[PDB]
């Protein structure tokens, strides 16, 4: 299958798709665009948003929708339909929280104040829920890695850019990040991927 | 299986689960809670959010995660791998918009303002994207009803509460709503369900 992924030059909402392609050893074109080429591309898109994935010429949209499509019938999906539910739920929980950030805010002082308050109150609350949910287990769901573990490592990587000490009291969540980063297809991808802030 | 769904006395985010139970002819306890009891239940839940679905003593969370679990291997799921991706994608597009609403906002004047702007400035574009996407087809995805059709009807119902003229220029989207509402199991639920504003 000929896969082509389109997004900005950043990890952002495309990174989960990139980890999945990497882990499943599926080749694809990692097409990254700059602001200048957005209006042209955007207009051809039914919903006007990226990422999009073209599969043998057919366009797919919605990053989590695409992530799930790529993990279908693989062990990254969750071993049972019940585990798949828990995987989807954790992914949505993380996405709901990531969506609270005013990423696009133009007023820098407002952006700073909002980031600080989300990182001071909400983030440590979520971290406790995540930590107790994982408990002393190896992975977030079941007994093998799922894309929910991937998403966690991805979201936390971005949160750590803004509050480096966020996981200072959560060694089990740090250990989870290290387990994910250590998967060889993931360690490789992380080494060769373009370096960007987000 | 024993199913117990807990949410507020509202269609809201539990409604998609209710339509799915109805269509699949599954009995469940439709548990509805008052606001004053929420803080107490919230504290015992791994992630402090509703709806939750209890199955044989296992808690599930996240409405879409649950909806997806319930429709897996049923005729409400897409017919192909790729069609299931489109079902997921349409649902997420609708969810991304519904999430923008400050449902819980304390300040009335601020809340009204937010709602007005989203409905007046944003909603029209989603409708336009949806209308073009549907085109002249019968259902949003493929040749038969999916839970993406249920979600569209559910989201549109709530939006029409606040902006009744929202679909005046979109007869094909009105037709799809009517078509979902005509499904016997759906029509029966709509007729018998508690009548709430939201
Ligand atoms: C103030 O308490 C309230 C009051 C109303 C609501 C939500 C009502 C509703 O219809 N929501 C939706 C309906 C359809 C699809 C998606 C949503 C969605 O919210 O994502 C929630 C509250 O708790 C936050
Ligand atoms: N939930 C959607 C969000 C899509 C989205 O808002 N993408 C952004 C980039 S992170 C975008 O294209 N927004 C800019 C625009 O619409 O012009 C997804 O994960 O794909
Ligand atoms: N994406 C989640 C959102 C969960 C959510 O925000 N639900 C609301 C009710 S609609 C809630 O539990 N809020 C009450 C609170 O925050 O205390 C889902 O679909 O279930």
């Amino acid at each position: 299958p000929n896969y082509k992924l389109t997004y900005f030059n950043m990890r952002g909402r495309a990174e989960i798709i990139r980890y999945i392609f990497a882990y499943l050893d599926i080749q694809y074109e990692d097409h990254r665009i700059e602001q200048a080429d957005w209006p042209e591309i955007k207009s051809t898109l039914p919903f006007g948003k990226i990422p999009i994935l073209e599969v043998d010429g057919l366009t797919l949209h919605q990053s989590l929708a695409i992530a799930r499509y790529l993990t279908k019938n693989t062990d990254l999906a969750g071993n049972t339909e019940m585990e798949q539910c828990h995987v989807d739920a954790i992914v949505d929980t993380l996405d709901d929280f990531m969506s609270c950030f005013p990423w696009a805010e133009k007023k820098q002082d407002v952006k700073e104040q909002m980031f600080n308050e989300l990182l001071t109150y909400n983030a440590p609350h979520l971290m406790q829920d995540l930590d107790t949910y994982l408990g002393g287990r190896e992975w977030l769901i079941g007994n093998s890695v799922t894309w929910a573990d991937f998403y966690w490592e991805i979201c936390s990587t971005t949160l750590l850019v803004f509050k480096p000490d966020l996981l200072d009291n959560h060694p089990r969540l740090v250990t989870l990040r290290k387990k994910v980063q250590a998967i060889p297809a993931v360690a490789n991808w992380i080494k060769r991927r373009p370096q960007t802030k987000l």
